[PDB]
Order: structure tokens, then C-alpha cells, then sequence
């Protein structure tokens, strides 16, 4: 005998996300990422994006889950992205039920698209090796810091690292996107294998593979760069430009994403000291959780420099963002 379908009273409805529904997707939001969700924030703009698709759950009537799915990579992958359920939701299968709604969708919408990618810092299990292949992974620092406060104290910091030969941070070099720099450095063979993670670009939890299609993706979001050489690269810099938090529900938190490729653990800090000055001034008066992924064997070296040298305060232990990928068939 086969399994009969069980009836359900209150079926979910899925449905393309407007912005008649921003509030309601605000109310199933609370707590997200311990106050770092970016999706407040950029709700509207994905509302724009042409080839995304955000979806919602409703029972009721009412939006109780959501999940966006964008088509990079040349049409060849699916990022899945803000994956959420409300909580008196939760522990019931509707995240299951709306990824396979968005799974039929893109096998619908988008026949050319090859597999699934997502980033995740979730301990990954047996399962999650099974369902998914680990494209690479990078370790996580976050840190949290008052801006007036680093502006007042920052150079004495410095001046005293300095003459005590603790610290002088190394030369760094200019990166102009408009100028072409970017396509140099991220279509170069031997930065792909050498540099970057798992040869794949991340930029505030968005993977990219490294070709013309994505740089295009990347030059719109007004991202800085740094390097340590551009004629000899080996550690390459990414601030995404800071944005608002609704961590600590009183609108004064913003979020510095700032991703880091390569081994050398001293130009990391230098040119992590260089975005903190770039980016600090437009952030006076406000309080900043300032998260950067690097490769794993430097974040005590970081962590380090971040809390003793430059007065930052550590807001939580070592975990890592995984980049995961999964076939569509
Ligand atoms: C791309 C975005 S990344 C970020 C993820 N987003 C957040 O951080 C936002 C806050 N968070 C939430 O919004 C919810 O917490 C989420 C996680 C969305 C879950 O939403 P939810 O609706 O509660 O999820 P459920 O479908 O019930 O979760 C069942 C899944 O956990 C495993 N699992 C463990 N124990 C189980 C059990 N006893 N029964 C069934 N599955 C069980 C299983 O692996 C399954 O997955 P699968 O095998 O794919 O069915
Ligand atoms: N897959 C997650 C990645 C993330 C961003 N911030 C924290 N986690 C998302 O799209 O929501
Ligand atoms: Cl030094």
C-alpha cells in the first residue's frame, strides 16, 4: 500500500514577496542573527534585483516564513539566501516545505541553473556532508565598537604600538575598481588558486565565482578594496559598505562586513586597520559590529591585534562561515 497525502487545515500558500509586506516580514525577524540580520535593510533593494525571487509562506493569510533565490554565476548557480521561519512556526517543516517550493521554482524559472549555494556557520553534521559538498570555508571575527571612541583613541593606540615596535602596520596598495584594478586581480589564474577561498569570491556572505558576469555584480555595490601588491598579490581585502542593524532596537548599530583572501596574517592586519580608518569617520556617533572572515590559522593572530592592540571588544568565540553547494537535478 502507499502513503496517502495528509490533509492539512491551514495549507500554506507561497507566494512572490511586494513591499506591501516588509512589515509582516519585519515581525517574523526577531532575534535573527543575534541582531546582525541585514535583511531590514535590504528588503527593498532585492525587491529589484532581476534575477532574484523572494518568496514567502502564508497560512492564514498571514507571512509566517521566507526565502530568496538569485540566479549568478552565469545562469549556472542559485544562491539561497534569508531563509527564515517565524518563531511560533518553528520545529514544524515549513522551512523544508518552502525550500522545496523554491527548488521546484527554480527548476521551473531557471532549467539552465546547475546547482545550489549557500553560506552558513551552523556546526555541519553528517547530513549536511551528504546533501551538500564544502566549496571551502573561512574562519569569523567579530568584534564590536563604539566609533567616536575608536576615532578619539585610535592614533594614540598606534603611536604607542609604533614606538614600543609592537606594531607598524605594512605598506598596502591602492585598488580602483573603475580603473580595472579589480578585473586584474580577481580574473588572474594565480590569485583564483592562491589567494582566494576555495578559488570563490565572498563578500558579505555572497559567493561569486571569479568571472566577468559577477565582477559586473560587485562593481555596483560601491565595495572598497585593498591588496597587499597588485603586481604580486597574496592578501586581498573586501569592505562592504557598512549598513544598518537592527541589533540593540535602538537604530544606532551599524554592520562592517570586511572580507579577507590570503595567508599572511600581518598584511590582514594592516589592511584591516586601513578599512577601520577608511570607514570610521562616516560612522561617528554610531556603534559598529565589524565582522571579518579570513582563513582559520589567523584568527587568534587577529582576534589578538583586534582586542589588545586596537581596543575592539570580542563579541563571541571562533566559529566559520562554510560555503556549501548542492546539484540540482
Ligand atoms: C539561507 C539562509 S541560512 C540561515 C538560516 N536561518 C536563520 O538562522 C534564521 C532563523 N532561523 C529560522 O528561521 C529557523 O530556525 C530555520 C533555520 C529557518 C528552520 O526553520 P524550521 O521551519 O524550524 O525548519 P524545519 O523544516 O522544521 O527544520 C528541520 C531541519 O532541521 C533538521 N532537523 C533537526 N531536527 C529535526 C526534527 N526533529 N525534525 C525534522 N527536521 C529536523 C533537518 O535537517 C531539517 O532539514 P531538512 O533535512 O532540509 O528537512
Ligand atoms: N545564508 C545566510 C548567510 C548569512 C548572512 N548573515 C548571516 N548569515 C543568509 O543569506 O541569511
Ligand atoms: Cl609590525
Amino acid at each position: 500500500m502507499k502513503l496517502e497525502p495528509e490533509a492539512e487545515a491551514e495549507p500554506l500558500d507561497f507566494v512572490v514577496a511586494t513591499e506591501r509586506e516588509f512589515e509582516e516580514v519585519l515581525a517574523i525577524s526577531g532575534g535573527i542573527y543575534g541582531g546582525l540580520d541585514y535583511l531590514p535593510s535590504r528588503y527593498h533593494s532585492w525587491l529589484r534585483d532581476p534575477d532574484r525571487t523572494v518568496v514567502l509562506a502564508k497560512r492564514n493569510g498571514g507571512v509566517i516564513a521566507l526565502e530568496s533565490v538569485n540566479v549568478i554565476d552565469a545562469g549556472e548557480t542559485v544562491l539561497v539566501e534569508g531563509l527564515r521561519v517565524a518563531p511560533w512556526e518553528r520545529g514544524k517543516g515549513v522551512a523544508g516545505l518552502l525550500q522545496r517550493f523554491c527548488s521546484q521554482l527554480v527548476k521551473r524559472q531557471h532549467p539552465g541553473v546547475k546547482v545550489a549555494r549557500l553560506t552558513r556557520d551552523d556546526q555541519l553534521g553528517p547530513r549536511e556532508l551528504k546533501k551538500y559538498r564544502l566549496i571551502t570555508k573561512q574562519g569569523i571575527l567579530l568584534v564590536r565598537f563604539n566609533a567616536s571612541a575608536l576615532l578619539a583613541g585610535l592614533g594614540a593606540r598606534l603611536a604607542a604600538l609604533r614606538t614600543s615596535g609592537t606594531f607598524s602596520p605594512l605598506p598596502t596598495e591602492a585598488v580602483s575598481e573603475a580603473g580595472g584594478d579589480v578585473a586584474r586581480l580577481l580574473l588572474s589564474p594565480s590569485v583564483q588558486r592562491d589567494v582566494l577561498p576555495g578559488g570563490t569570491i565572498i563578500q558579505d556572505w555572497q559567493p561569486y565565482r571569479p568571472s566577468e558576469s559577477n565582477l559586473r555584480l560587485l562593481a555596483a555595490k560601491g565595495l572598497e578594496w585593498r591588496v597587499d601588491s597588485r603586481a604580486r598579490p597574496r592578501v586581498l581585502t573586501l569592505c562592504t559598505r557598512p549598513f544598518p542593524i537592527p541589533h540593540g532596537g535602538d537604530g544606532t548599530w551599524r554592520y562592517l562586513n570586511i572580507d579577507a583572501f590570503g595567508s599572511d596574517g600581518a598584511q590582514v592586519q594592516s589592511q584591516l586597520l586601513w578599512h577601520l580608518q577608511r570607514q570610521a569617520p562616516r560612522l561617528v556617533g554610531l556603534n559598529v559590529m565589524c565582522q571579518l572572515f579570513l582563513e582559520p590559522q589567523l584568527w587568534s593572530q587577529l582576534a589578538d591585534f583586534c582586542q589588545v592592540g586596537l581596543g575592539l571588544e570580542l563579541v563571541k568565540g571562533y566559529t566559520e562561515q562554510y560555503l556549501l553547494e548542492a546539484d540540482i537535478h
